[PDB]
């Protein structure tokens, strides 16, 4: 029932980020200031596991609760439950309140009261009390922004799906209890499970142990590992085909290329075939953000043609369009429309002609930037092929490695590496 | 100490008929119940809960009892409907008492019929919480298995299906003609019928029947014989069958032969599209028996325009076959579902994924943020273009292969279920080679 | 009798820096606390409650303590967050006990930090009611003053601001470069730094910092010196400043120099429009420091078409300056708010006030009572006409005065804040006379 | 803590109107029949003060409550609170129930139950019980009409902002407690605070006393009065500029002129530069009501041109348009549209062509009447200037004074004076 960082694998950056929280929990008054922390990511990537590991590293109790227990209760219950949860946590401090499925309470009627109670409690406890609240969710896109205001979950962390190195380390962690054979190559398993989560890998090793026992053996052999993987694939886990890997690699490479070419100030992050996940900007910065967002799809079209574009661009595309709309309907960055602003569902009833103008202008912006991105990808198609080769091999490369590959072709790129 | 005491079962796989696949699926559970320590020897965690869902009378409880008997372990049965009167009130037991009584008799099976009675979306809530607590907490390592059963899986509290508690579901389908035949044989053992009857005819004559219905037919025939002379004859079977089938045709859904033909053509069109497409998934078995129940883009992570076009094609295959075989006046409402999905998919391609050239790479997350009528008109025109293009393609494909499809439809109306491989063979007998997607 | 006992404060206006206007505003309260009977000699009722709001670390609690020390009166402090554990439960005090303890020590100050903890829009409700009852009921004539503080004034229960209870609010803004310099001086007294440092550079290098941040910087420098030799040098200050500024730039909003230039141009355009308009209100000071927080036609009773046109002009001034200085690609999202208001205003002029000739004197109270598309088209066309007309006018005005505006922007990026009079002087140095609206 | 009519100033008409209620409260059975009374007006005009004065004149207790205390309560509380309020009032009868912010409960979900409870209680108590319910509100335009049905608040009274005479009398009332100097001219203060409310005047005298004390004096002098007024104006109270006064005077004069010229039966009220605030009609009566409503704006345009029209017409204009709509969509008073009736949000989905016809016809009606009003104002521009001069001087004149000024120009006007 004890958990520590030894049981978590493949997220060294997150461990570094939460080292401060662990130091705080070990001795709060000495440290003093994070209040709340949000963990978001697909199911089975280790959010609850990470919270429990943080709790165990500081040798503090771990209070686990779900939004589901608060959401469905009769009228007036959920708020008193939140308040009593915080009081019981205060009494056992120092401790951690873990709230899984925080989206169940924090969407953007009765749930509203419970949400407000949560906000009150988050703001009320001083740092002297010695509590840290960790929330977890699969749906960060539908969260009430109030939850992220300073003092309330003012620090968010993404837990990504594991790459090959992460998958290998996870397989090591979960192999420890099981008595595997010498022949098994967990590295091969890692390279054979792109798109798996830590939970998927646990289930794979467990099914392999089950099949081994069913065959009366005493050691788990590559036979059973491959059998379990084939079982799951043939009809829980979803694996990425090599063709899919190539498509994703090209999309992400186009994204990074646009990031590294645009006349912007945003820093380009690492390139990986794992899916990705309040300031002032000017018209040009926004055009270039759109460009970056359209880069992956532009690469898809340049390499595979109009019939090869994929759903992987979905997110990106939406954001791009959304941005264009804000540029036209909220920020008056269109000449044809002018410096008029309507949207905040809008507030005033708009005529159809004006909506048609807004739509036409959004299409103009998006298609212009899309042609720009397609042209850029065409110009640098060969260094991009090089990057994609390195990417399909290692599954992930650094922005610095991207720049290096590109200068190998006599191309100097902007120093935007994060 | 109010919970019923567990008892062994006098039922085994010999008493179940027509679901060999389900038997394969539960072989793992039976091996575990025969020897838990062997399973856990390598720290391999086994399954805790298992949900059986299917129409009433298809053999869910029978399957649970048969599993219990194959391992020679006790079988503790309780009904979800009884839970409130069982585990709520002064003097009444608690759910924990059920699980502990099972632990003492371990290895054994706890069977919960009508689990939906407690786990839909009050006191029943208290009982449900007790059950969930026990499922998450209780150390099942001793070798007990919880099997839940329900006829209404569409109204199950998703909390019941979270990992660790009933995280494994199994569908028990209605028996096809061979399955009905085997069930009739199984229940004939006790009745000792007369010589003249050939049960295969009874099977072929009862599409859409469940094992329970065949039981009731044979028992009514034996009763009529007793009321009539030591021997059960075709006369009495035909009388009982006419009675039950007439009584059921009104309330309920019976498979008319015309309905059977329509269904066969629809499913054959689906399968044909699946087997002709360039880049698709693997084709499953073809059958006029419903293939599941509640509890279309999730087989892969990303899809490309071609994969989505081909998915649309498949979805339109059934209607295309209907039109080719029966003409524009013979298309049916059975395609309803399919059609919707197809159209829905097309919409996503145009308004969400920017896979239309005319529309462009614009994306509208969904539902709509005040869109001009011109844009909606463009989206609709493009959706209609895609759908009609794929529909003409599918109609052409069916036209090309109309004769081998007629062959498949005949084999299907006969056997009620065929394999993808049999499909390929029927097609090879017409000098037509199909891709090995089976 | 659980409430904390009141104690005098060792803080006065000498310890507060960079908010001389707030000091003027609270001079009345300090005079009252020095001698209540003098105030009430002519039956002049004084203020009861005072709300201080501003970003965290700008000196709200410091200001309250300084007011308490200037009058030499006790200072009773309590946190809103503590109220529930303070005034709720068996044995716990009551809010009345706080107010009466203050009355006995009168004249004094009750300071309630984080008043938002109790007064947002349960037991906290009970405590809030107790506080309100005391605010309305208690005879403060003895000379006690309640000062509330909050960082989140946008979520305050408006009941807290009704007349008689916290009916007076004061904003404490972030310090400009001069204010930061004075704060650094204040906190230098205790630290005795080395000779080489010129704190003015540190001030200029810390836009958007609060007094607390400057405190933390100087204390970290003194700590590093101790860990390093009796003297604090530029080396250690630069190290600490780099540390804190790097750590803050990520989470939070820091003022880049480009951001500072954009903000300066925006605010300068606002002020220029204000100073050029024919019939407007008086122009306030120009500064790149935010000028308020939550808790555009209310300065007069009635407005005419010209006044509204000029208000629109002002609202569009910032964006017009942005475009003139940076071109169509340099306009920014900072104008967002402004733009909305402008457009909103135009709409009211057309659909609510009948100030359009093309539309006529028709009025649609708001939102809409089934209006034909033709009418919405006319309203939109007229709104666009108004907004673009005023925007071209504003762009022309900025073009005409681009050089003196560059001068103002330079002075602004230097000092971070300037007066309307300094604006007029900068403009007079270019042979341009502006109206005396200061 | 005692209040009477001596503490209220500048509303003799309201005191006359409530004399009957005071007689009722002094001896209810002898009198017998008003049940409820609504006071509406801008904040700080003395609604609560008037209620307390009524309570004190009859020597009866005064039960004060706010809608705000009823509105926010958990489900099922507000109705039991209303019922218990009426029971406690019945026990202490004769008394007054005063409900401030009656709009908080009486708008047009859970609040609905409390509102119904209020209605039940209003209807249930007979006149024998001896209670009077006085409601107060700033937003009479959003009140549920059920509150005004006979037997429930069947008498409404508007409390207007004080004119110069009212402001002077209020300054007298509030000066009594303060020890002013001989030099102070409260009449000058009155003429210097157009658009002030009684509360604004109280605050002015109080700030003046504060400044006097701060300067160590013993008497409040014009210095302090002017200083306090300058303080409030320079950065609580809103004063009307003389240009604003001229605009308002012209608007109100146009209103009155239309009232006195139209072929109607409605009576014209007094003319004042203070803002203003179930029968059968025929098409002509409605056209003339529209005309009157458009008179103020028409005068504004005639005197100051298209760039001088003001927001003061807002109310008027809206009503006019609303009326036109009812004439076209509800009463079939348009030939082009016909005797069709749709609106009661309408009930049946209407085609766009018909909505365009309705809008075009409404515009026709409004513009016709607006040209009519502009022409009338042009014809009588000089007598109107005379009225405006008298109005800027006295701030208020009677309809009879209006007619007199006009006959001084050889113009006989209809005897519509109220
Ligand atoms: N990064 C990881 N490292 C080690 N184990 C993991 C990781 N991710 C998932 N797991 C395993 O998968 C299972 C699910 O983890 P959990 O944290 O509950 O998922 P989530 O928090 O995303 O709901 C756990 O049993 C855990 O051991
Ligand atoms: N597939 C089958 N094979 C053999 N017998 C069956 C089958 N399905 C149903 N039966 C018979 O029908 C009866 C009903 O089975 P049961 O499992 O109780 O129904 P359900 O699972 O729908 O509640 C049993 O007596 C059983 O012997
Ligand atoms: N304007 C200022 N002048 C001098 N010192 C300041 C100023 N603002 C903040 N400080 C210092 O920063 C610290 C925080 O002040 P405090 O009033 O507690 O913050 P807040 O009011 O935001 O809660 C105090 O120790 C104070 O000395
Ligand atoms: N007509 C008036 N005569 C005398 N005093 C007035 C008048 N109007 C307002 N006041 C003063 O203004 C303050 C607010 O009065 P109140 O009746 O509470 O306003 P309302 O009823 O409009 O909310 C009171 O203290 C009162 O003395
Ligand atoms: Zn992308
Ligand atoms: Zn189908
Ligand atoms: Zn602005
Ligand atoms: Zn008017």
């Amino acid at each position: 029932m004890k958990v520590t960082f030894k049981d978590v694998a493949g997220i060294e950056e997150v461990k570094e980020e939460v080292k401060e929280i662990i130091e705080y929990l070990k001795d709060p008054v000495k440290f003093q200031p994070p209040k709340g922390v949000l963990l978001y990511g697909e199911p089975g990537v280790g959010k609850t596991l990470l919270a429990k590991a943080i709790a165990g590293e500081a040798h503090v109790p771990f209070i686990s609760v779900s939004g589901s227990d608060f959401v469905e209760m009769f009228v007036g219950v959920g708020a008193a439950r939140v308040r009593d949860l915080f009081e019981t946590a205060k009494k056992h401090a120092p401790c951690i309140i873990f709230i899984d499925e925080i989206d169940a309470v924090g969407r953007a009627d009765e749930r509203e009261q419970t949400l407000n109670q949560l906000l009150v409690e988050m703001d009320g406890f001083d740092t002297s009390d010695g509590i840290i609240v960790i929330a977890a969710t699969n749906r960060p896109d539908i969260l009430d922004p109030a939850l992220l205001r300073p003092g309330r979950f003012d620090r968010q962390i993404f837990i990504p799906k594991p790459d090959v190195r992460g998958r290998y380390e996870i397989l090591k962690v979960h192999a420890r209890n099981k008595k595997l054979a010498k022949d098994v190559d967990l590295e091969f398993v890692a390279r054979a499970t792109p798109g798996f989560t830590g939970a998927d890998l646990e289930n794979l090793l467990n099914e392999a142990a089950l099949l081994a026992a069913r065959k009366g053996k005493e050691e788990i052999t590559m036979e059973e590992i491959e059998e379990a993987l084939d079982r799951i694939t043939m009809g829980k886990g979803m694996t990425i085909s090599p063709k899919e890997k190539e498509k994703i690699a090209i999309h992400e490479a186009g994204h990074a290329l646009m990031g590294l070419v645009s006349d912007d100030d945003d820093k380009v992050h690492k390139i990986s075939i794992i899916p990705r996940g309040k300031h002032i900007y000017d018209k040009k910065d926004l055009y270039n953000k759109i460009l970056v967002l359209l880069g992956g799809r532009a690469a898809e079209e340049v390499f595979f043609g109009k019939d090869g574009i994929t759903t992987g661009a979905e997110n990106d595309l939406q954001r791009a369009t959304d941005l264009a709309y804000r540029m036209v309907s909220m920020w008056g960055m269109s000449d044809k429309v002018g410096p008029i602003a309507i949207r905040r569902t809008t507030a005033v009833d708009t005529s159809p002609d004006l909506l048609r103008e807004i739509d036409e202008e959004v299409k103009r912006i998006i298609t212009e930037q899309y042609e720009k991105a397609k042209a850029i990808v065409e110009e640098y198609k060969e260094p991009l092929k090089a990057v994609v080769k390195k990417l399909l091999e290692k599954e992930t490369i650094t922005c610095e490695e991207f720049v290096e590959v590109f200068k190998l072709y006599g191309i100097e790129l902007k120093d935007k590496c994060k």
